[PDB]
């Protein structure tokens, strides 16, 4: 009776809501067809639909110098990376595409707009988005888009009302073109309350501890938390290492969810993958892994199978 009357009501929650209205956090997610692998397999995992969903506005937020951007710009190498089409609406002024085509990013056919307004912004990435030829469209950053009143001169709140109608408007949009929209805010205090509740999906990135190659200390340590996800449980988390110059660490990262999963065996600073040895200390592993390729897409799809 009690279940019956529970799984029927939650039923009919997502019939007049739709899918992620309501779930336990214990639940399975659901596996869509294509989602965009974030970078690394923690946050892939903690993300629970191994990847960053499709026609979903995406909010990413966290202090400065804290990884974010890297985050976003790793969303567009592999959006990319699987023939898509990306661009940029630029408003900080400040993406180094050196270090974009060093996280894998190609910037030679990167779309790149750098308007003069919020209004503008936002109505060229509309615009772009109804083209249907963008999978991913990044917005840095909701903190810089100022209002087209601000910008000449002629009360405030104008800017949160903006953000506002533009989402309306392009969060239909976005649904039917199956393309994704990634904004990046920092820390209705910046920009608008809007976001929180049209995004589908919400990750706060903040830098945990600097990493150490015992002396010359290379990355920091970035922890990702998954604060609001409607296409899957919420609440997870995930660390990983953002190496200066390289970004994310996909082998650091195999490594960690590898011992974590029992597919790795940390002997004594010693790692071993399944009979063979890869390195002493992780940055060894690590190491080895980038030098054999052919290994390390066999651990994470190993990973993958073991669980999405």
């Amino acid at each position: 009776d009690r279940e019956k009357a529970l799984e029927l009501a939650v039923a009919q929650i997502e019939k007049s809501y739709g899918k992620g209205s309501v779930m336990r956090l214990g639940d399975e997610a659901r596996q869509p067809i294509s989602v965009i692998p974030t970078g690394s397999i923690a946050l892939d995992v903690a993300l629970g639909i191994g990847g960053l969903p499709r026609g979903r506005v995406i909010e990413i937020y966290g202090p400065e110098s804290s990884g974010k951007t890297t985050v976003a710009l790793h969303a567009v190498a592999n959006a990319q990376a699987a023939g898509g089409v990306a661009a940029f609406i630029d408003a900080e002024h400040a993406l180094d595409p050196d270090y974009a085509k060093k996280l894998g990013v190609d910037t030679d056919s990167l779309l790149v707009s750098q308007p003069d307004t919020g209004e503008q912004a936002l109505e060229i990435a509309d615009m772009l988005i109804r083209s249907g030829a963008l999978d991913i469209v990044v917005i840095d950053s909701v903190a810089a888009l100022v209002p087209r009143a601000e910008l000449e001169g002629e009360h405030v709140g104008l800017q949160a009302r903006l953000m506002s109608q533009a989402l309306r408007k392009m969060t239909g949009a976005l649904n039917n073109s199956g393309t994704t929209a990634i904004f990046i805010n920092q820390l209705t205090t910046t920009g608008g309350k809007a976001l929180k509740f049209y995004a589908s999906v919400r990750m706060d990135v903040r830098r945990v501890e600097t990493l150490k190659d015992g002396t010359n200390a290379v990355g920091n340590r970035t922890r990702v938390k998954v604060v609001k996800n409607k296409c899957s449980p919420p609440f997870k988390q995930a660390e990983f290492d953002i190496l200066y110059g390289k970004g994310i660490s996909r082998e650091g990262s195999l490594i960690d969810m590898g011992v974590d999963q029992g597919l790795i065996r940390k002997s004594g600073a010693w790692f071993t993958y399944e009979g063979e040895q890869l390195g002493q200390g992780k940055e060894n592993a690590r190491n080895f892994l980038v030098e054999n390729a052919d290994v390390a897409d066999e651990i994470e799809k190993k990973i993958k199978e073991k669980l999405g």
